[PDB]
Parts: structure tokens; C-alpha cells; sequence
């Protein structure tokens, strides 16, 4: 299809060149993400902890630096852009979904408890449709439990972890003066808001347990 550009932490000049350059690509350049965005650039050499770029990481988009911009520009051409990516988090999301593997948060549901602030809920609900993931509206316990209707795994838990297959998560904002006695209960693990933020950033589920 058509590319559809968007920048995260670029300045004003920056988006400028961006828009400049979509017109050469005959290209979109957005302003507000959107599952149609296919490519995000962000300032420097560095991903962006904003949701815009969480949001391009967990949809497999291109995260490039800003030499992109300029190379492409330079050449009136779309540079390649693998060479331009940010590794580690962005690179493996854009993999993944080129080979058409679950979403990070594939069998993986979660109970957003208690008062959000410093994590938006609207941005934690997004982030976790995003991924993949279920948002629960009750909190998850056996009796209700739906992994007991079909077996349910979670693809990007670590092999031998039991977050393989306890993938219900309650998620509370960090630092409510809040650390529990039991990170998890069954199936369900209690987890910050910081990990859930952090699993994106770096697209793993990354342990609670070890
Ligand atoms: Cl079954």
C-alpha cells in the first residue's frame, strides 16, 4: 500500500522536512496515530518513550531516525529503511509481524485497577488493544476464568516461564505506596504499569517471577 509517516518527538523543523518529504513519497504524514501508520521517525538514534512510538512499535511499524529523513530527502528516494531502524524493541515488532506471528500481548487480558494519572487509562486501554491483549471489565479470578474454555497461551512468554501460560494480569499504576505480598495468585499476576510499559518499549513479556 500507501506509506503513511508520522513523527514522534520531532521539532517543528523536523515536521516540516517530514511533510516535505511526504509529498515526494506520495506519502501521508499524520499529526495523530493510527493502525494505518507505517512508518514513525523519531529525533535522534533512540525510541521515544511517547504513544505514538509505543503505539508504531506494537503495530510492527518502521521506528527510524531522523537520518532517514535526510537521506530520503537528499535523494528524492525512500531509503531503505532496515538500515535507518532503531534495534532491540522496534526491530523485533517489525519481524514479527512481517512473518505474521502473534501480537505481543497475543492470550494475555488484563484488569486495569485503581486510579491512573501518570499513565493514562485511555493509554493503557489503547496500548493493550494494540498488543493484542483483552481488557477485562471484572476482576479476573477462576470462576469466571474464560482460559478454561479452550487452552490459552501466551506466544512471547519465555519458554520455560509460567507467565507461558498464567497470562492474566492485574495492572495498578506504580509507587501508590503499593507492593504486593504475592506477585501472583492462579493464573492472575499483580504488575506496575511500569512493566507493562516497559514489555512495549522493548516488545517482550518480560518476567515478574525471575
Ligand atoms: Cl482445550
Amino acid at each position: 500500500g500507501p506509506l503513511v509517516l508520522i513523527g514522534s518527538g520531532l521539532s517543528s523543523e523536523q515536521q516540516k522536512m517530514l511533510s516535505e518529504l511526504a509529498v515526494i513519497l506520495k506519502a501521508k504524514k499524520y499529526t495523530e496515530f493510527d493502525s494505518t501508520v507505517t512508518h514513525v521517525v523519531v529525533p535522534g538514534d533512540a525510541v521515544q518513550s511517547t504513544l505514538k512510538c509505543m503505539l508504531g512499535i506494537l503495530n510492527g511499524c518502521w521506528i527510524l531516525k531522523f537520518e532517514w529523513v535526510k537521506a530520503c530527502l537528499r535523494r528524492k528516494v525512500c531509503e531503505q529503511e532496515e538500515k535507518y531502524e532503531i534495534p532491540e524493541g522496534p526491530r523485533r515488532s517489525r519481524l514479527n509481524r512481517e512473518q505474521l506471528l502473534p501480537k505481543l500481548f497475543d492470550g494475555c487480558y488484563f484488569y486495569l485497577w485503581g486510579t491512573f494519572k501518570h499513565h493514562p487509562k485511555d493509554n493503557l486501554i489503547k496500548l493493550v488493544t494494540a498488543g493484542g491483549g483483552q481488557i477485562l471489565s471484572r476482576k479476573p479470578k477462576p470462576d469466571s476464568d474464560v482460559t478454561q474454555t479452550i487452552n490459552t497461551v501466551a506466544y512471547h512468554a519465555r519458554p520455560d516461564s509460567d507467565q507461558r501460560f498464567c497470562t492474566q494480569y492485574i495492572i495498578y499504576e506504580d509507587l501508590c505506596n503499593y507492593h504486593p505480598e504475592r506477585v501472583r495468585q492462579g493464573k492472575v499476576w499483580k504488575a506496575p504499569s511500569s512493566w507493562f510499559i516497559d514489555c512495549v518499549m522493548s516488545f517482550e513479556l518480560l518476567p515478574l517471577d525471575s
